[PDB]
C-alpha cells in the first residue's frame, strides 16, 4: 500500500511496479536460489509512447508476469531491454522477451559471459562500453561501466530528465550489512568502480540497488563500506 515492496511481501512469481519519478518506475520480484528467497529489482523508463526496459525479473514466469503487470499498471508496449550484467535476476527472462517481441541488448563482456556460463542471452550488444568511465545514450537513459565490481561487466544506469541512478548489483541497499552475492566480484577494485560513479553522477537523487530499498545517493559510499569490511 505505497511502502516500497518487500522480499516477504512478493510471492515468487508475482510482481509489483514502484513508482520511483515521473516516467520511472522499479519493478520487484521474488525468486529462489539455493535454497533461500531474495527479492530483485530493475527498472521501467518511458520512452515517448514505448517503454525502455531495464533488467528482467529473474526468470521465465516472473519476466512473463513483469510483462503483464506492465500492460495492467502502464499500458505501453515494452520495445527494447538492456541487461546490466550476466547472471540469471539480469538476463533470466530474455528469452521470454524476445518472443514477446522485446529487442534484448547488453555489452559484449555480458553477452560472452550469459553464453559461457549456459545463462539466457541478449540479442544485440552495446558498443562503446568497453573501457571504464565509458558512457553511451540509449533512449531515455545513459548507460555508464564503472569498472568490475558485483562482476566485471556491470552496468549502471542514469536517467537524466529524473536524476536516477539504478545501480543494480554494483549498489547494495543500506540495510544490507554483507556484500551479496559475490562469487564473481572483484571485491579490490569495487570500491574504485563505486568512486566513478560518484564522481560521474554527483546529482543523483534517487539511488536504486539490484536488490532490496531504494534510497539517495549515501547508497554508494555504504557499498563501498560494506565491500571494503567483506574483504577486511
Ligand atoms: C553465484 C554465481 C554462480 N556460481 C552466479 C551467482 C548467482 N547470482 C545471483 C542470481 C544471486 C542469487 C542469490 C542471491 C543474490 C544476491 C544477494 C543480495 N543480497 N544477498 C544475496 C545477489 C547480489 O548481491 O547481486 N545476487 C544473487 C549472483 O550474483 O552470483
Ligand atoms: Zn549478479
Ligand atoms: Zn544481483
Amino acid at each position: 500500500s505505497g511502502e516500497y515492496p518487500t522480499v516477504n511481501e512478493i510471492p515468487v512469481g508475482e510482481v509489483r511496479l514502484y513508482q520511483i519519478a515521473d516516467g520511472v518506475w522499479s519493478h520487484i520480484a521474488t525468486q529462489s536460489f539455493d535454497g533461500a528467497v531474495y527479492p530483485s529489482n530493475g527498472l521501467i523508463v518511458r520512452d515517448g509512447d514505448e517503454l525502455l526496459l531495464i533488467d528482467t525479473a529473474w526468470g521465465a514466469k516472473n519476466t512473463a508476469a513483469l510483462l503483464a503487470e506492465i500492460e495492467k499498471q502502464i499500458g505501453l508496449p515494452v520495445t527494447r531491454a538492456v541487461s546490466t550484467h550476466f547472471h540469471d535476476d539480469r538476463v533470466g527472462g530474455v528469452d521470454v522477451l524476445r518472443a514477446a517481441g522485446v529487442a534484448t541488448y547488453a555489452s559484449p563482456s555480458t553477452r560472452r559471459l550469459a553464453e559461457a556460463e549456459g545463462n539466457e542471452i541478449p540479442t544485440h550488444s552495446l558498443e562503446g562500453l568497453s573501457s571504464s568511465g565509458d558512457a553511451v545514450r540509449f533512449g531515455p537513459v545513459e548507460l555508464f561501466y564503472p569498472g568490475a565490481a558485483h562482476s566485471t561487466d556491470n552496468l549502471v544506469v542514469y536517467v537524466p530528465s529524473a536524476n536516477v541512478l539504478y545501480g543494480g548489483c554494483a549498489v547494495h541497499e543500506l540495510s544490507s550489512t554483507s556484500a551479496g552475492n559475490v562469487a564473481d566480484a572483484d571485491l579490490a577494485e569495487w570500491p574504485t568502480s563505486v568512486e566513478r560513479i560518484q564522481k560521474h553522477y554527483p546529482e543523483a537523487e534517487v539511488v536504486i540497488p539490484g536488490h532490496g530499498l531504494p534510497g539517495g545517493l549515501d547508497l554508494l559510499q555504504h557499498t563501498a563500506n560494506v565491500v571494503k569490511a567483506h574483504k577486511n
